[PDB]
């Protein structure tokens, strides 16, 4: 089967909108656990962390909130590795996208070998010195790659990072804003990315069986998804704080996370920015809540095609 | 020539709402018959089918109003059978989809060598025990496949039925809400699909060039599209009774309907389920007629390159 | 590097309504040539041209305003050559899609070998003797094509035109309304064209491929994109004058420009038909003003994966 082991993380100092906080709370109560218990899957709720708050916490150089993010990320890992040890399929649900730092290192404790397919409009890859907005949503690939390690200062919350991954082991999928110095870093280590120039040229199905068989083609490893709802265009997911248009549709967004649960190999799974406060409308709100409960459904097998139980229907 | 024979179906009872009653008149009252005319077509309406009231119908076990769905198409399936004798495409404007069951039954008593296109979000292939809402719309093909002959129970309206397609005469074209039952017979009896998930993968032209070489490749017959408005995404036509997002887009049903008219084997045509009633602004329905309007004018060669008549226009 | 001159062309007699005067001026107040600084351009702004009014102006034949339209084209068409003279790319601010006349005419005038991209969803190919509505901007490219020398009558106001454009020489994308007449020519001289039957067939990613391939594969010459806003969607360009359903979408907008930058060959650009007083509500006006900048900043270099300078950024 397919266990899954949800970990609430109800956190926003990555980025300066308290709303992404509520993002745990309202995918709850749009129904998620219920849902994945009538498709095939095995759910165990491991809870929302208590991030304990840290008044003093002033910025490293241009950085914002340090000691918050690191210790955030820091709980994350810890219970991350938790589930993993368990057996599980863990299922973040956030929060801003700096608790990456944690999901990913937690998972790489038990699975060293993982691949990470990041989808999103942005990169996330600046370093605390190339940032121009000092938002550390906008940073955590720069803490886990091995090869920037040098160029990560000592930044006060992060000493227990260890950088678990290496630029050949990350494939970015929807990218459309991405800042000078990250398209230098992109450029610079080889990183294998589909902007939407990209699926716009191949289309997502040419898109996804070359990412798949980027990061499976040697040998079977596990997957972790990182999924940023703005990676999808805010017709779909307007309630997130940094929209940008000519994004993924619904039916690719659909489409990718089929064909990873196809795969068999999905190992974990963050759903990152979600922040009702931002929809302009009650609908705006429904509207990205659904879509990001739609995404996460089809990470634990369901289909567009039909699901059936290996029982004569007939 | 492409002589077309108008039929208006303005019946509801196969499923709860009665404002797809409206359907003929609203299609018409958008100058459906005379945008035919301006095209290259030899157009004979047949009037609307009278439906009398069967006061006495209640339930067989769950499914509902079975005398009165079952005596419109067999109504429905003479006057089908009657266009078709007279050498017309027969173009019925419904009215809920359990119509199917008489439009498809009165084009085989003509045309016994048929294929048939089915687009919509839905395979309606649920059997009178395999239903769970009771709504027939949700039922015509079970109706009509002769493999499941054994398993549709007496149910009664419906003793003047003969199934009449077999599992590799039908392929789908845009399923996202399949029940489970349905995906089992799916599966069981090999039937030919293109969920969303394989529109996304293939690509409509490629859907189109499979759909077409499957039904064709072996001889040339007879085409019936069954076309469910509810296979465009609600963003299209949105006044229906059972909308699902993540649908075909506009262009994607004109693309379908332009290739098949390409084929010069289109024989029958079914326009269902636009309930002008479920619209909740006046846009809302002239968007979802407008777009009904321009599917039908694909299927007699409107095509969006551009025509002319076979004069020196300079 | 690219080198761009800036022409406003403030112009609206080729069609009825005059709010497309107001082009020029909402496109500079967006911040326009700024954000192409910004960006890796130089930029000369030769400013917006002043037409005369011509108060004496009545019809030919059909055919409206015709001395006003001719006068108009024949100024833009010496400030085009002159800025081509100049080395730089001539950047069209419209106005009304009659422009093309003057802009191509002064780009040939130094660059004779040029090749033209018509994104549209319009062919505006009508002669003065096969147009319905009299409006100017549907006929510029009859006037513009040597093989329909003979066909043009003389209307007062353009004696000094000079067919410029063989009919091998130009490729349309977008096209779904198309008048019987230019479907004729279209067929009759064996034009290149992808409708948006044949991108919905191909992909956007296919189309480029082909349109470069067809226009560069002999040779490397100077490309012409005339870009009518109408070409895209009216979901994502709704402030002009002739919209039409099932367009472009932002997505292909985007990626036609970034392909057509990617050449290295752009000559001459139009962005024409942005009418402001046409949204129905302000965002609509931001929403269509925001995609003619986008897709004026992708024709000179602006990519989606990113852009950077060659420094090192770390
Ligand atoms: N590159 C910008 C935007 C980051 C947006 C972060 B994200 O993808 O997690 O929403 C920044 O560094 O601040
Ligand atoms: N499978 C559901 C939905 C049917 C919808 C029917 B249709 O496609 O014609 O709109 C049911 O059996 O009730
Ligand atoms: N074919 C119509 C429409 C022309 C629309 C012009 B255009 O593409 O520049 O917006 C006419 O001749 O009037
Ligand atoms: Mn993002
Ligand atoms: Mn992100
Ligand atoms: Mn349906
Ligand atoms: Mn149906
Ligand atoms: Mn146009
Ligand atoms: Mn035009």
């Amino acid at each position: 089967s397919r266990t899954i082991g949800i970990i609430g993380a109800p956190f926003s100092k990555g980025q300066p909108r308290g709303g992404v906080e509520e993002g745990p709370t309202v995918l709850r109560k749009a129904g998620l656990l219920e849902k994945l218990k009538e498709q095939e899957c095995d759910v165990k709720d491991y809870g929302d962390l208590p991030f304990a708050d840290i008044p003093n916490d002033s910025p490293f150089q241009i950085v914002k909130n340090p000691r918050s993010v690191g210790k955030a990320s820091e709980q994350l890992a810890g219970k991350v590795a938790e589930v993993k040890k368990n057996g599980r399929i863990s299922l973040v649900l956030g929060g801003d996208h700096s608790l990456a730092i944690g999901s990913i290192s937690g998972h790489a404790r038990v699975h060293p070998d993982l691949g990470v397919i990041w989808v999103d409009a942005h990169t996330d890859i600046n370093t605390p010195l190339t940032t121009t907005s000092g938002n550390l949503h906008g940073q955590p690939v720069s803490f886990l790659l091995k090869e920037l390690k040098g160029k990560i200062p000592d930044v006060p919350g992060f000493s227990w990072v260890t950088p678990c991954i290496s630029a050949k082991d990350i494939v970015y999928i929807g990218l459309r804003d991405v800042d000078p110095g990250e398209h230098y870093i992109l450029k610079t280590l080889g990183i294998k990315y589909f902007s939407m120039t990209e699926v716009d040229r191949l289309g997502i199905g040419k898109v996804m069986e070359e990412t798949l068989s980027y990061l499976l083609g040697r040998k079977k490893r596990p997957i972790h998804l990182s999924f940023d709802v703005d990676g999808l265009d805010p017709s779909f997911t307007p309630a997130t704080g940094t929209p940008v248009v000519g994004g993924l549709t619904y039916r690719e967004g659909l489409y990718i996370t089929e064909e990873i649960y196809k795969t068999g190999l999905l190992s974990g799974l963050d759903i990152m920015e979600v922040n009702p406060s931002l929809g302009k409308t009650p609908e705006e709100v429904t509207r990205t809540v659904n879509t990001a409960v739609a995404i996460t459904l089809a990470c634990f097998g369901l289909a567009r095609e039909g699901n059936h139980k290996p029982i004569d229907y007939l």
